[PDB]
This record gives structure tokens, C-alpha cells and sequence, in this order.
């Protein structure tokens, strides 16, 4: 995260630290919990990664160092990536983890809701990007969760600064006009959160941009809602 600041603990208990451990143990993405077997993710994070059983869950982290070789953690089961996704920035950036088991619920680990049925046309005006990424295009993995709000900007508007590239309807943009916040390397599988009637709403996933923070470069998401029908089919199958 360019320009954002340290989080607290319990602060964004859906968001996850997904990890390989392939040849050695780091930080891979984020993720957001959405269900107690069920973590929300991009299809990106996977281009490396040779199955699911090199991959760890860690939930309720704030500091990356707070993980040790006795820190629990939820081995994955299953990576469910969308059938349509190529690459980032040809969209379906989305995948499903399913956790080997069920995630108690409790102050540091809660799911975050999908947009909810009805809400189509909502303006959301209270969105976050959260994540350990780069504070800077050439930077480091962050030891503490850092925060940034972000406004959202027309898909018209985002077209128009990334003419090179197809837009659609099932990405959302976000970013201010002048840069200086935004996410970046290793921020992608991260949530951009949403807080509307003082409910969080994981509106979109973190996936693509020109850089990190530019001027008139917004990051890219994946727009969560468009994928809500896949998502449940997936969930409940
Ligand atoms: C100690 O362990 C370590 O070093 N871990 C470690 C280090 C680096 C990486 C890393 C580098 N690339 N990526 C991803 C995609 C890769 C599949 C993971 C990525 C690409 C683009 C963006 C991004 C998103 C938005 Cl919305 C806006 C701008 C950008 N950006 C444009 N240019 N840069 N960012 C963010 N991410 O994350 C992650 C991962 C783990």
C-alpha cells in the first residue's frame, strides 16, 4: 500500500496473509475470508504455484513477523480459479480457496459480506484498500497491515487513462487524480472494503494498475459483484 498507514490489531479481521512455502516461506497475496471454509482471492497469486499443498492460510496476523514455526495456520484444499481468467489484466482475476477445515469465527478473524442483492446502484463513498505490499514500486514486503482510503472512479473514467486495455463492466477502478495512494506489489488478493449503512462489503479485489500511485492511474479490481452468482455456485456445490 503507496501512502497508507499502519493498521491495528483487529482492524480488517476478514483479511488473510496467504503464504508459500516453495522454496521457502513468504508472503504470496492477500485474501479475504467470506465463509468459514472459504477465502476470496485473485487467480494472479497461482501463476507459480505448483498445487495447493504448498500454501499456507494465516489469519488474525497484524505484523508478518508475528509468524513462527508454532503459528497455526489453514492448509488449503482446493484452488478454484475462475475457467475465463487468462491474465490480470484481461479480467476473471478470482479465485476460491477452500480451507482443509472450518474457521471459528472470533475478534480477529470475521467474514466479510459479498455486495448484497439489491444493492447494484450503490455509490459507495467509505472504500479501503488493505494489504503487506510495497509502499513504493521498488520496496519491501510490510511487517505491519497497512490501510489507505481510496475513491472509487468511473469505469469511463478509468478507460480513459488505460487505453491499451479493455475495461469492462466486471472491473471497478479506484485511485485519486494526482496518486500518492494506492496498492501495490503484493497487495493483489486483497480486499478493497467497502462501509455502507455501517456494514463492510468486500466490493473489490485487488489486481492490476500502471505502476503504484500515479498520477491518473487508477488501480484496477476485480468487481466483486459480477462475480457473486459464480461465487455462490462455487460455495454451495
Ligand atoms: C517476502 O516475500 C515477498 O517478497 N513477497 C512478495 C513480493 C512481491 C510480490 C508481488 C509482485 N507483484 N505482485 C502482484 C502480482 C503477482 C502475482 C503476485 C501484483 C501486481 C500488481 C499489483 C498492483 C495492483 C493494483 Cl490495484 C495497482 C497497481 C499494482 N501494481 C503495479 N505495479 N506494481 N503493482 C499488485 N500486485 O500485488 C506481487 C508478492 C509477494
Amino acid at each position: 500500500i503507496v501512502g497508507g498507514t499502519a493498521s491495528v490489531r483487529g482492524e480488517w479481521p476478514w483479511q488473510v496473509t496467504l503464504h508459500t512455502t516453495s522454496p521457502t516461506q513468504r508472503h504470496l497475496c492477500g485474501g479475504s475470508i467470506i465463509g468459514n471454509q472459504w477465502i476470496l482471492t485473485a487467480a494472479h497469486c497461482f501463476y507459480g504455484v505448483e498445487s495447493p499443498k504448498i500454501l499456507r492460510v494465516y489469519s488474525g496476523i497484524l505484523n508478518q513477523s508475528e509468524i513462527k514455526e508454532d503459528t497455526s495456520f489453514f492448509g488449503v484444499q482446493e484452488i478454484i480459479i475462475h475457467d475465463q481468467y487468462k491474465m490480470a489484466e484481461s479480467g476473471y482475476d478470482i479465485a476460491l480457496l477452500k480451507l482443509e477445515t472450518t474457521v471459528n469465527y472470533t475478534d480477529s478473524q470475521r467474514p466479510i459480506s459479498l455486495p448484497s442483492k439489491g444493492d447494484r446502484n450503490v455509490i459507495y463513498t467509505d472504500c479501503w484498500v488493505t494489504g503487506w505490499g510495497y509502499r513504493k514500486l521498488r520496496d519491501k514486503i510490510q511487517n505491519t497491515l497497512q490501510k489507505a482510503k481510496i475513491p472509487l472512479v468511473t469505469n469511463e473514467e478509468c478507460q480513459k487513462r488505460y487505453r491499451g486495455h479493455k475495461i469492462t463492466h466486471k472491473m471497478i477502478c479506484a485511485g485519486y487524480r494526482e496518486g500518492g495512494k494506492d496498492a501495490c506489489k503484493g497487495d493483489s488478493g486483497g480486499p478493497l472494503s467497502c462501509k455502507h449503512n455501517e456494514v463492510w462489503h468486500l466490493v473489490g479485489i485487488t489486481s492490476w494498475g500502471e505502476g503504484c500511485a500515479q498520477r491518473e492511474r487508477p488501480g484496477v479490481y476485480t468487481n466483486v459483484v459480477e462475480y457473486v452468482d459464480w461465487i455462490l455456485e462455487k460455495t454451495q456445490a
